[PDB]
């Protein structure tokens, strides 16, 4: 019985042929924010494959072939999620052990020109757009976003509310291998970590799905007990704490690295036959801590300006988001050509409760207060989406 780790070095130590089956090589991949969820939910879907396809649910029930789990990040990018990392390090999870963009275009690479590259999506229902040269086929999906309603036909097709993707990912493989306890225990800290994380440790976001997760877990991390004390919680809440501060951590990184660590790109369509290209970064410290960490306001937008020009942008949004004595706090800043970053701008702004303390939009780039702490990239995104179908062309 492979552990997690161990099935991923497993997979390492193959030959593309032995992962492959009859010209088809599966993957798993998550988002192309490449957070916890993303993570998690990858490793998980694709771990509990392998034990399914391996014990005595399988029986009569036949085939499987292994799933390969992808982050959809370049290797380097991940040390970038300190949350991750220390997750990640709980489970004995290395690096080298994973597998990234770089792997997934040696995949596509090493293998036969004649193999189909199908994907499993967690944590996305249509295929990240950066793949879409890769991925020949979607075949099954597990999500917790707009349905796209694409991939109709995918086996499975959960796409339901969840505070985590992980979540809806782990109660579906719990119930085919019958509640496995090993397997419970063997990727707890990750489940546990999405979850935690995505829920801000079970207070917010919650739906069905996540508590029946997280009972499966105190469940089998509790044991034979003849009663059940605090204990639990308590180790649950010292993760949290961990994770969350890591996460909150950008201390060390460049303005780029902060820009790319938790980012979505979008072509939106609008009346004109050209969309827009949209990169939305979202960061946790707010625009003055930027600034004086990257040598001032200028100095941080002439990096935002490269940032932009590299991923070929019309426009680049930053989401900000902190708390401080209990309280919620964001802000929106974009960069793009002043004409259609005014038209954006004033669509959003009654909704967002936007109110400029930098720049302005006839230059181009401007700095908002955002007022509804509620909205997140989730809904700011189909607000602009919107916003930019209203435009004239
Ligand atoms: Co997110
Ligand atoms: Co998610």
């Amino acid at each position: 019985r492979k552990t997690v780790p161990e099935f991923l070095a497993h997979l390492k130590s193959l030959p593309i042929s032995k992962i492959a089956s009859n010209d088809v090589l599966t993957i798993c991949v998550g988002n192309e924010s490449a957070d916890m969820d993303s993570i998690a939910s990858a490793i998980t879907y694709s771990y509990c494959q392998y034990i399914y396809n391996e014990g005595t649910y399988s029986e009569e029930k036949k085939k499987g072939s292994f799933i390969v789990p992808i982050i959809d990040i370049p290797r380097e990018d991940l040390s970038l999620r300190r949350d991750v990392m220390y997750v990640l390090e709980k489970l004995k999870i290395k690096e080298e052990e994973l597998f990234f963009i770089e792997d997934l275009k040696s995949l596509k690479q090493n293998v036969s020109q004649g193999t189909e590259l199908n994907s499993y999506l967690v944590d996305n229902n249509d295929t990240p757009k950066n793949l879409k040269n890769y991925i020949d086929n979607v075949v099954g999906i597990i999500d917790h976003h707009f349905d796209l309603q694409k991939h109709l036909d995918a086996e499975p097709r959960i796409v339901k509310v969840s505070g985590s993707c992980s979540s809806l990912v782990f109660n579906y493989w719990y119930e085919k291998l019958q509640g496995d306890r090993e397997v419970v225990m063997n990727i707890a800290p990750l489940l546990m970590g999405a979850i935690l994380i995505d829920t801000s440790n079970m207070r917010r976001k919650v739906e069905e799905s996540d508590k029946l997760a997280i009972e499966r877990c105190q469940a089998v991390l509790s044991g034979a007990v003849n009663e059940v004390s605090a204990q639990g919680l308590e180790d649950s809440s010292e993760f949290y704490k961990e994770i969350k501060s890591r996460k909150n951590d950008i201390k060390g990184f460049s303005v780029s690295d902060i820009l790319k660590k938790d980012y979505k790109q979008f072509n939106f369509q609008g009346k004109g036959h050209k969309g827009l290209e949209i990169g939305l970064s979202s960061i946790v410290k707010r625009m003055s801590w930027l600034f004086n960490e990257h040598g001032g306001e200028a100095d941080f937008v002439n990096q935002c300006r490269r940032f932009q020009a590299e991923r070929g942008l019309d426009v680049l949004v930053l989401l900000t988001s902190w708390r401080k004595a209990g309280d919620s706090h964001r802000e929106l800043v974009i960069l793009g050509d002043s004409n259609v970053v005014r038209e954006l701008i004033e669509r959003v702004s009654d909704k967002l409760q936007l109110q400029l303390f930098g720049g302005n939009l006839d230059g181009g780039v401007a700095m908002f207060k955002q007022l509804n702490v509620e909205a997140t990239r989730k809904q700011v995104v189909p607000y602009l989406e919107e916003a930019y179908s209203n435009l004239e062309e």
